């Protein structure tokens, strides 16, 4: 009969709910459909990222090794599996020794032989009190751990896939909208080398619109490399090249993900990947106590062969030469110098390990969830502000377009509204980046992507 | 007998005086009181941080991890003490056995059956040249290193703690400037609305006093969202969530600290548990260079055990079957083939890594002390400077309202002043920030708060 | 006989060219001599840094364990090496037991003390099937494979000591210039305060001059502690103290390191080590399966010994004692329960892990120079640009000076051009700094300073 003890879930070290205040928004309550259970084809709405994460799910090779691994861990389940059984093996032997006339039977050195072959088991311990299924057991949770770890790792790949797909979407937007400053900038030149040639403005003048111009193409060079940078590393997470037949993406403001619902916090004892890792590692080493439990009560192992005996070589195949071997032994250690007992507590400690890393793990949850949470409660006054200020600068150089269009302004000014235009809308795009990525983070710290369509 | 060769701690590597120039003080020399007798709760003088700081060294659980290590080791210690001492237990075993006509006593095939039922030990290794015995203070040397390491993951706790808490006081300061900035902006865009309805102002100054409104909005949900994510940091960091019945804490501009004395570069030996740590390491690879030295020589081993056999079953414990057994062994190797001698070679080897690595743990130390050191040395007239900024604009603030009063700026003048003021303080509370976070890593790096008070 | 599958390297699963844009410049093809081969003495062009590494190739604690981590794995395939060859040594026995009278032969209870000094080998598996001997080749391939991870520690420690002594280097530049702009901004403030007392100007004005001679007492002192916290890293290391013998270094504009070929990514297999271990340990992993595949195969374990058996202890001396004896065995697994296919399984994923992580080094390693020639298309552009506006820069100020020599403008005017023309100045250090990290990058990347010399 088995000795490992009855296996309780410990109780999540965190708030009911998620938290409250000026940043966070209303709660939702539970779920109907969690997170987790969506999946990614209906979360990411831009196809192009659809088809970038289909090719990352398989050309990775941070996925392929977490892939492998869960086979590795039924390899090694399947080997604890079969310590339970006897091992029928063939084993021929030979001896041959010349004893002294003093230890021999005959008062005389004679060199004794025997010879045989035998199929049997040797030393096939029977697993009475539980030792060896536990380890079975410890085994089959370990892979079960690792059958989560690879979900998690695919979670977090898809979320990296996500994360620089949107980079590389924004800084090619930023690498134009410099491309445009830059050609404003040199118009001015232009503008205030024609001034100088005709003699209306001086060096002065010339000299810091020039300064300009070399200040804007310094700036279109350091987003040229950013641009190439952020291609490698879109590659470099793809594990193969960009696929040349990609259907057109969409642009940064349009509705490019889908909003999940939150849920209870208690939820996430149930979905996310990693802390069901942290739970079957728990498991495992609540499996070894019983183990550890076992070292205690007897062990009885069997040995067991038949086969042919004889005095020579010749006579092993003749008739006659039966010969069987049963062997039984049982063994209950009576006094260890505290050896079984260190063995034991060993165990009850790493139970204890295993329980504060899980609640670690619950903890680092809670905490990255609630952070997602209150980038969506802000995120959304903050664009909001952002994209009027956006609408104002557009208004201001739809005036000022007027006021050069009749009469009273000339380019200059005209030039000094476009690069204001623009600026306002460089910040609306690294603010929206922004958004987007803390959602991406948000809907990998709830479940992940690890379903590719909705359950 | 004993073969572990003389243990000797290696000289630091590092200067003999912390580094002087023009942004370090003057050295002080010897320290009557070190940092590391310094305890937390006479160090910190917010009465909020202490119980914070009460709270995360019982809930946190990192410091549970390595807390129960040190138990883990102490468990792994005591097993192999255990290894000196005869397992004694009860031995049951059989035997029945058929063998054909020529090995058999009488020429004829035949069943040599027997059982008996013991009581002793086997294997029992005699430590004569202390091969265990260098296993065992490997062992204690390794658990000896567990609670250096458990002082090294407190003392990071609490400067974690007090960094995250720091981190939100001065948050929490940046929110109220950036309320009181945007109250500002929209004063002055409700004053260019008026004088826009009223005829003096164009739709040119209306629009570029929204977008600084809008871009004031932006920020404040942007600084929100800070303050809600470093209160989860600090609840994570807290493992349970922050109390409700706190003491009123102190505002950044008071002593939050107390100075600490620097001292010498030969102290780190002795106070820092990392360096402990990383030599108790080195001990315990002088400890097994003993045990690869006494493989060299004979080993001794003895079985012996007494109880009662029989030849069939129903006599095993009836009178006159009493029976002993005594078996001693030595052993010693003529010719391996150069397989002892490259066990001690790895020996010796792992014992000079642990020595590199050892003066590793000496220079990150040097250089995170002399970090501080210097920090501290500018941090000083780094904030006086910053504060006569403040005080400056203050007095910019003091006379654009004398100016104000008496009716000769209007009240878009004085606004303009205002956000200078907010600006310059901002300014203040950003380097404040950083020169309390220095401190309290420098704290650290000298030895850190193990202790609760002063010893 | 041996059953190590035949090892075929994979496929490199990049592109056959690195790739073209508006960042990247030409694909110069096939290197004649490659970047690997070129030493660090004829790469970097400063005779300090050149000083400097030759101290840090000797002191750094990390290359010392690098450097010993490579005798440890060829001590550990010393031990594997020396497992074929039997071992040789002698045995010392002796047996006292008490049978009761079933099981003495003389019918009643007889002690039996016998005796023995014996030389030779126990249990000596011979290796026909190849097992012993692919665990020794297991084991040289991890040993070549710590001897790649050698010169890929000390060709990161070449760019690491390279990178922060060229951050040094930039940042005492930039004390310099902010001690420049501190004394433009005090000369300001003197001519402010002496307008201020003789009446022209007002307190309004003063206290803004006082603003900006603080916002550069505040800056000089975090560009004093940058300079201190950088030296210290630079002593962190060099592992020892900087010489005091060091020659005269170049400044940044001067052209301090060689332009290096980027060949093919072909050569990326060949060169860089960090792929060469990955190689290795696939190698290793292959050898893995020649280990398993030699289970389902007969052993053949083998005892011999001879010496001087007797029964009194005093029999061990003289002739009629002589003694031998002789015990091969070979044993073959029939039944197992699945256990040896697991095991072949198990090595076998092994080997496609090391598989998947040989590819994954290949693409970081590709990612990586990838990134570094972005760099280096783009960093030539943007630094014509920066010297560019320097230029205009220093033409401006020269005009304000014709100006101020004239007679039209003032001191004030003077002193406001000067702080422009330092901030370009100081503009271009960053950039040129980032240059020259980016290249010292690029070199690491493509095979690094392992030869001192080139080859």
């Amino acid at each position: 009969c088995s000795l490992i003890p009855d296996y309780q879930r410990p109780e999540a070290p965190v708030a009911a709910a998620y938290p409250q205040g000026q940043a966070y928004g209303q709660n939702t309550g539970a779920a109907a459909v969690p997170a987790a259970d969506i999946g990614w084809r209906e979360f990411f709405r831009d196809p192009q990222l659809q088809q970038l994460i289909g090719v990352a799910l398989e050309n990775n090779r941070d996925l392929r090794v977490a892939a492998l691994n869960v086979e590795a861990f039924r390899a090694q389940y399947r080997i604890q599996r079969a310590d339970l059984f006897p091992r029928i093996g063939v084993d021929g032997s030979g001896t041959r020794q010349r004893l002294p006339g003093d230890l021999s039977t005959t008062g005389s050195p004679a060199i004794s032989s025997q010879y045989g072959v035998t199929l049997g088991t040797t030393a096939w311990e029977l697993d009475l009190f539980g030792r060896l299924r536990s380890l079975r057991d410890q085994a089959l949770e370990q892979y079960l751990a690792t059958e989560q770890a690879q979900r998690s790792a695919q979670t977090t790949l898809v979320a990296s896939v996500a994360t620089a797909y949107l980079t590389l979407k924004a800084d090619q937007a930023q690498l134009q909208l410099t491309k445009d400053t830059l050609g404003t900038y040199q118009k001015s030149f232009d503008l205030t080398q024609r001034s100088y040639d005709v003699g209306v403005a001086s060096a002065l003048d010339l000299r810091q619109a020039q300064t300009a111009v070399e200040g804007a193409r310094a700036t279109l060079a350091q987003y040229t490399r950013l641009v190439a940078q952020d291609q490698n590393a879109l590659v470099l997470l793809l594990g193969s090249g960009i696929p040349a037949n990609l259907p057109q993406g969409l642009g940064l403001d349009q509705t490019l993900l889908t909003e999940v619902p939150a849920g209870l916090p208690s939820d996430l004892l149930q979905r996310r990947p990693d802390i069901l890792e942290a739970e079957h590692q728990l498991m495992a080493a609540n499996a070894s106590i019983g183990a550890a439990r076992a070292a205690f009560f007897p062990s009885i192992s069997l040995t067991a062969n038949a086969g042919t005996m004889s005095r020579q070589l010749s006579g092993l195949f003749d008739a006659g030469s039966g010969s069987w071997l049963f062997q039984p032994s049982i063994n209950l250690p009576i006094f260890t110098a505290g050896s079984l007992r260190a063995s034991l507590d060993y165990a009850k400690i790493q139970k204890d390990i295993n329980v504060a890393q899980y609640e670690k793990a619950i903890q680092t949850a809670f905490q990255e969830v609630a952070d997602g949470l209150a980038a969506r409660g802000t995120f959304t006054e903050q664009l909001q502000a952002q994209r009027d200020l956006v609408k104002a600068s557009d208004e201001y150089y739809q005036l000022a377009d007027k006021r050069y269009r009749t009469g009273v302004d000339n380019y200059l000014t005209l030039l000094d509204a476009q690069r204001s235009l623009f600026t306002a809308q460089q910040q609306l795009i690294t603010d929206r980046l922004n958004q987007l990525t803390s959602e991406v983070n948000l809907y990998k710290a709830l479940g992940g992507g690890w379903n590719q369509q909705t359950v």
